[PDB]
């Protein structure tokens, strides 16, 4: 039962040899084009790791076929394979500079710690067993030691935004206390009449959707003839400690819609939201509909959006813990992203295979390095916003019970905006079943899509990659999946088609000079300078 | 499971106890001072324990991939922890660790040696084609060693083989080393050590704590050591007969010239014991007065009925091809022999001679043993052919057909008391075979079985208190019958050997060696096949 | 005491008169070959120079027998001879196209500067004054070098032979290209060739085509015609990227890699080695390196032309061998990265034959050849860079410290002892050599532990080596016996006229191997001359 594994390794091994052959002719051809007045990872290092995989798999199959001393001998041979990997890895780094060598050790140490379940509190074994008021004190002691472990790693240099990441050309056309509104310059002669507005999450930074040109959702939307706007949430400081979740809905999202009208003259836009930005977009649509204002969101697309919190995945929802954090939130003013970083890990997809090995085989700068930089670029959370999200949504679940009020005002059944929900099969933060149960909350047209990966990989899958797939098409979440068909490739054309199917193109809108260039000033603020 | 975790806890607590003591050592240093990488071992211990826990967890419980993924993470954690432990380590020591680790890894690969190569077994499982398949395997194994072929080596006289002595005689085949005494009085009968000429002798003189030569000197015995020449093309016509007569007998005359004693105590190792046995048979067959009072033979093969894993080579087409190559090339290259078989195959090298050496505050003994094993020596062409055909193939010594310079050899004429010391886990000379050959002698016979492999069981100094041995004074019909009737005794067998020599006269004042020709280690031993600067 | 001078002049004058008759008939036949519908410099120009020589010698002899006013009169009459020479030279170029006028004016100016001792640092009198008694010398050397470089620079900016067409045109293929060299394998001209191929290791100070100039004096073409598979290493002209290359890399990554490349092309692990000025030194270090590591012998025979292994007498280069100069030079090489060949051009001249004008311009012209001196002058001015770390090693480890004789030299942590080399060597040196004094080369011959042969050519650094048998121009001294001193060897040696190339070929052939069918080189990577050699420091379009 190892055939597919040996085949998958042989496929990767053959692709690495082809890349080595390409490097061999490239360096040989380089000898011809030398002037005597001037002057990526080694494929040998990747080969060293591939050799470890196949030899360990061969050793395991060998020991199982042979079936106190048998356990030890396999352990000894496995240790020998570990030694061969270490020696080959060190020797492969002969010509690599020490600076690049230090960078390699950094990302590996970062990745190893991220994959360790004990190093994150939500998946730490001791507190899982605990599942009274004493636990809260123990939990704080665990966090301080876990925070120190991450801090000591950080204390003992990476990608710069605007140059290596988040480099899609655009302009900051509006800046408020809560956000910078980025309008992206077009790459087509004509674009659609209705512009697009993206509401990213305020849990981490927005550039997960604008990483590199090949996998930039924004750049892909621009190439499809669409005026793209992006909300860039502010990294909350002590001054924004008293801001509440409602303010993000009204003073953040609604104000951005008026800003889009001021920049384009359009009172209706196409909405796109992520995990909690989509939730804010959902609350904004219900707020606009409940007050019988003319509809301003033509379509709504929600990526991994939780509206029903009945299935919270991976534990803090118990009332005593929520109160203790709310008090701490008042004391500190904000929920520290460095403190929040040790609670759980947003990145748990195949990261090594599809975003380190495969991206390297495609001649790309390793995408997994970009994801680890993003994951460790944590952002604060407003104290009052954090409490509101904890009590009224995760704990009390006011939106499902119809008790949720936004500035003394929510029934999603009044929303007649067509929605498209995109969830992930391997999602650990937002269980897709919950998104399916939450899909029924809307009163208009509803469509659902399930990506064939985890929280991030299934969403950031550009068509060119053709790496994954998705299921398309009920009484239960399970009933939809059984009747759904698998479709390979990316689902981005399906979302783009959904927007275009409802409906004249306009000349490409060149954004005004605005206040600042594309990346802005809000996103560059780091917690660890 | 249980026993493995218990052994792991033993090493973890011993490392933690030794690490805590080192912490106290530096703390006390702060008080007692005038103006004028244990973490690396812990990194490896964590890998063993973490991989064992995962292995036990998965076995009790796509599933295959998860174990591979989790196993790969442990490898990555091991690399990071190992490299970080080597931050302050000097570059010289770091290179030494990289060098010896690569040696240990390649040595533990069964495919990397012809004698234990499965591919060669497949061919053995063919006629003239067998030679060609063997030649392609041999050239491939030989090529790999060159890529390995680096000044991480120990210099003789400085780190190893530093027992004080003098070279009192130099001939074409050997330098005779006489060691200076460390006692006021010594025994009347001197000691002569005949090491193997397959590898170098300093396995018996490594470091003062485990130096057999140094221990013999401290017991009040004048010790002589034959230092064989690393044979060149000029010595192509040297035969096994020459090693017996011009090597061992000539050394006996050299002992007489240096001490005035016509009888010495003989000690032989892997093939020196065979040469010492043939020398005693030669002197007895020609009715010369006995010149060897006692004989001690370590892992000595006189009956080649059980050749171990070397028996794969014992086939007429293979031997004939080697006889042609040895005659044409002149010598059997030690560089070719280094990939053929490994004299050093202890089942506990990593644990008992690397890990334990760190816990005993010693420089890792495994590094010294690997340096010795890779210090290959050539073999004379005609000598190799004689050893291949007349001993391994034809087995002339058992059948009485062996002739040493036109002198038929019968060991039954030897009336010298012999003591054979073998190793239970030996891969070169199976002890059963050594026991079968012990019956060939006509005088007093004693047998001892060491509780380890070819090297570890022999080089076990009393101070270590590491292993044990089996002794049985009565005679037995079979090796299995002897072991069943033998009694086990812990510790080293070296004190028992000294009693065998000593029980057989008032001691005389310590013999001071003459100034001689050269210092203690000599120059013959330093000749390497792959020179080092 | 002018008999020999007038005899040589009468001989040259009569040969020129005969060639003038040939040119007169040459143009007459051309008139016959006219189609109605549609080089060699004029003999009058050579006659103009010959007239100056004979008249100046006659005037000098006349004034010396007659021996203020006497000094001035000879000066005045000599000036008249100069004016008559100038008028005759210009008039001889009457119909000559402007291009040939430019080519002749260029090489003459090149020749004039080459013969001026002041124009070279090694033979400069002013720089010598500083040598006879620190930083004063360092700066003094820098101002002279910069000034000589400035003078050459203004000359260059105002500005012939294309490689593969006029020079280095022996057919072959580039079978391997690495960072340091292109391996040229030459296509055969014989039915059968020897089993053991030949590998030539040229110096990396200048370019290799001194050994492959024109078919008449091409050593490579002659070796090919004698039934030998010939390989040639073509060193890369070192750039800024190769600043960290050391002498060890040329020895190991250059020569040893070439041996593996020759084996890859032919399947032969043993070749005949041939080395020149510093390639022979690199070839010597390669044999010592292989023997010190007890690798199977890969060089069957070794022939070394003007090779320095003992640097006790560096000749006229000894003026530079001083710690303050070497320390200052090591700083420049580390900072600049490389030793600029244009700077090296003003330091010393590899081409300093006394009889260059007579034997390679006048005599070569009378043989109906394009003047060989023009080809030699293009070669000498085709300077190449030197790697910074490589130059430092050559200055300190070889010229200054002399580590190879003292046994202290290490090549990649490998001590080198040439006594371990058992390869039969043949050293060929030049009696008039100014770069590698033959005495020094003889002292270095004793370093080898195998068979040794020595040959002394009857000319300078270049003329004595590039002497093809067809020319029959010079001679050489041979002595089979071993001698205690260079003078003892020379006293016991026998002189033989002609070229020494057959002796080396006999030396190579006697040590052997039934001949094999001629090895046709694979299509390879590039045509014969390669791309590395065409790289010039002063580019030409």
């Amino acid at each position: 039962s190892y055939g597919p594994l040996f085949e998958a390794l042989a496929h990767y091994n053959d692709k690495l040899l082809a890349m080595a052959k390409a490097q061999t002719e490239r360096t040989a051809q380089a000898l011809l084009q030398t002037n005597l007045d001037d002057l990526q990872q080694p494929w040998q290092l990747i080969q060293a790791q591939m050799n470890w995989w196949q030899d360990q798999l061969k050793l395991m199959q060998h020991t199982l076929l042979k079936s106190e001393q048998p356990i030890y001998d396999y352990l000894k041979q496995s240790y020998l394979l570990t030694a061969r990997h270490l020696l080959a890895s060190v020797d492969a780094l002969e010509g690599v500079p020490q600076k690049s060598r230090e960078r390699l050790r950094f990302f590996t140490r970062q990745y190893v710690n991220a994959m360790a379940p004990s190093n994150f509190l939500a998946t730490n074994p001791e507190l899982l067993k605990l599942t009274g008021q004493n636990l809260v004190r123990g939990l704080a002691l665990l966090a301080e030691d876990l925070e120190r472990s991450a801090d000591q790693l950080n204390i003992r240099s990476a990608f710069e935004l605007g140059r290596d990441l988040a480099l899609t050309p655009g302009r900051v056309v509006q800046r408020t206390e809560l956000y910078e509104l980025i309008q992206y310059s077009p790459t087509t002669e004509t674009v659609g009449k209705t512009p697009v507005l993206i509401v990213p999450p305020f849990i981490n930074k927005y550039y997960i959707m604008d990483m590199r040109p090949q996998n930039s959702l924004v750049a892909w939307l621009v190439a499809q003839g669409q005026t793209v706007f992006m909300i860039s949430w502010r990294n909350p400081g002590v001054a924004q400690a008293q801001i509440d979740l409602d303010d993000y809905v009204v003073d953040g999202v609604i104000a951005a819609l008026d800003g889009v009208e001021a920049a384009t003259g359009e009172r209706e836009v196409h909405g796109i939201g992520y995990c909690i930005g989509g939730t804010a977009l959902s609350l904004a649509m219900g707020w606009l509909a409940a007050r019988r204002q003319k509809q301003r969101v033509r379509t709504a697309t929600l990526f991994t959006t939780l509206l029903d919190f009945s299935q919270p995945g991976e534990i803090f929802i118990h009332e005593p813990i929520i109160a203790a954090l709310e008090a701490q939130n008042e004391a500190k003013g904000i929920m520290d992203g460095r403190q929040l970083a040790v609670s759980f890990s947003l990145l748990r997809e195949s990261l090594y295979w599809n975003y380190y090995i495969d991206s390297y085989l495609k001649g790309q700068s390793p995408v997994a390095f970009d994801l680890l930089h993003w994951n460790s670029d944590s952002t604060n959370v407003a104290g009052k916003t954090h409490n509101s999200l904890l009590r009224r949504l995760y704990l009390e679940n006011q939106l499902v019970k119809g008790e949720l009020k936004i500035r003394n005002t929510i029934d999603l059944g009044k929303v007649k905006t067509p929605v498209l929900l995109v969830s992930a099969v391997d999602d650990h933060i937002a269980l897709w079943q919950g998104t399916w149960q939450g899909m029924k909350l809307f009163g208009g047209e509803q469509r659902f899509l399930l990506a064939e990966s985890g929280h991030i990989a299934g969403i950031i899958n550009p068509p060119a990659a053709n790496k994954y797939g998705f299921w398309h098409n009920a009484e239960s979440p399970e009933s939809w999946l059984a009747g759904a068909t698998h479709q390979g490739g990316s689902w981005w054309p399906e979302m783009m088609g959904f927007i275009q199917n409802r409906d004249e193109p306009v000349p490409a809108r060149v954004p005004e000079e605005g206040l600042a260039p594309a990346p802005g000033h809000y996103v560059k603020v780091r917690l660890n300078p």
